[PDB]
């Protein structure tokens, strides 16, 4: 599909999850004129990282949606996946750069947009493990996509969640992903509801998932995981965040619910979030 | 390292396993001249055979051995491995075409090159799964190498076995092979049991191991299934028509049901070299 020879680097724009993403010119015809894309790569390679990156690239070109990067192709362990390239660059840095220009009935078009994305990865029975404001980007004022897919699974075809490791995200896990590594839709459903806080805290580090459930925690000889697990059985919860509407935050808590099939459904959240932005506009 | 414009076909040397070989000439400076090689190609292309296909290309690229086709390079999803070209071509038509030629002795030359070619192997942990005359190539009436690594595998780094599945060679199958997919060195070594027996039919259609077992089958069931039956009960191909007392021992041996008391492709190549030996 993408000539290695014709991939032109210009700038380094993510990287984590031994994974880089690079934005670079296709220019086959060498003029510099070419499109820019996006170029996902491995870091330490392995096989078995290998074969991750395979299933990453397969789910992404399975992937049509308003609200998902766009999978463009692949080139020829140097494995490269190319995809669209979003100018704005990830919500987390962009909302943290121009808050003062963000209104909360911009928050809740950037809400909307990733239920819709998480809604559409539903009907694929793909559990993203990884929903976060750095892995949401921003194309234009108006529109914001889910960008990387490296934690992504595909549901057994005889169960409702998926078991899985490394370093995780533990501040935005539903309390069955930390005691028993169990992922499921209810559990992004979770990571929602801290996407919600970290857009209301407008990414005000003092206020960050860590920040808060560190305060908690405390300053034992033993684990932060371990505190969390016992502080999410206790019904420690983030607080709401300075001026959040009610009916955002009752989103919230319904979201971070200990029980799996108490959690709202991403098409009910859709569908609470247009409308508590329409009462707003 | 190799471009197709100076690829020049010159004739079809193979096709299997979804997969074909043709003789090339590389001619970058286009004057007919230049080397004759081996290409191997993709027929139906999957993203999985290509994925096949790119770790046998590495599988081959790390084994440099006497007994071993000579990897030379790639050529860029029309991904063609180049490989030294064998003029004598396939060990099975080769023994077919020349049989009255060839003796017990020059049988067990061609024997002993095989075990030295999976006794390397076995040092890098790889699995050959279709140990055949037909993966076998013929260099010169002296020298024999395994051609083809079309169904090789990287045993995991905590297991002596991989579990695997489309057409298979059913009569060269290990019974483990047959019942669980469970491919290993004995499975390995079973195989080359069939491959002894081949050539020590010298590729006879009417002894053939396909043929044997189809007779000793004779339903309501699946060939694979019928097997499996006559594999436990002890069912065994017979001993080749002259095949010496030693030769015969080496196949039964290869052919034990337990996995642990099949020998070692190391013994069978000290095995193999010293009945050679004694024969003259
Ligand atoms: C895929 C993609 C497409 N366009 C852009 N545009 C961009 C970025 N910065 N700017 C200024 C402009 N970025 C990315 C991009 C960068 N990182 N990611 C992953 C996280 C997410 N989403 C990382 C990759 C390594 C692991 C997670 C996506
Ligand atoms: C790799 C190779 C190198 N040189 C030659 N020389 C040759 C062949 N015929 N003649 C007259 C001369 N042949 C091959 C060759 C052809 N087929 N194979 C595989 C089976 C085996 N071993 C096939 C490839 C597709 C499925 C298995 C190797």
């Amino acid at each position: 599909q993408f000539e290695e020879r014709h991939l032109k680097f210009l700038q380094q724009l993510g990287k984590g999850n031994f994974g880089s993403v690079e934005m670079c010119r296709y220019d086959p015809l060498q003029d510099n004129t070419g499109e820019v894309v996006a170029v996902k790569k491995l870091q330490h390679s392995t096989e078995e990282h290998l074969r991750d990156f395979e299933r990453e690239i397969e789910i992404l070109k399975s992937l049509q949606h308003d609200n998902i990067v766009k999978y463009k192709g692949v080139c020829y362990r140097n494995l490269k996946l190319i995809m669209e390239y979003l100018p704005y660059g990830s919500l987390r840095d962009y909302l943290q750069k121009h808050k003062e220009r963000i209104d909360h009935i911009k928050l809740l078009q950037y809400t909307s947009q990733i239920c819709k994305g998480m809604e559409y990865l539903g009907t694929k029975r793909y559990i993203h493990r990884d929903l976060a404001t750095r892995n949401i980007l921003v194309e234009n004022e108006n529109r914001v996509k889910i960008g990387d897919f490296g934690l992504t699974k595909v549901l057994p075809q005889d169960k409702e969640y998926y078991k899985v490791p490394g370093e995780s995200p533990i501040f935005w896990y539903a309390p069955e992903s930390l005691t028993e590594s169990k992922f499921s839709v209810a559990s992004d459903v979770w990571s929602f509801g801290v996407v919600l806080y970290e857009l209301f805290t407008y990414i005000e580090k003092s206020k960050s998932p860590p920040a808060e459930f560190m305060r908690m925690i405390g300053n034992q000889g033993q684990s932060i995981v371990t505190h969390l697990i016992e502080l999410l059985k206790n019904n420690g919860r983030l607080p709401r965040p300075d001026g959040c509407p009610d009916e955002i935050y009752m989103i919230m808590t319904e979201c971070w619910n200990n029980n799996v099939n108490q959690r709202p459904s991403f098409r009910d959240l859709a569908l609470r979030v247009d409308q508590i932005r329409d009462q707003m506009a």
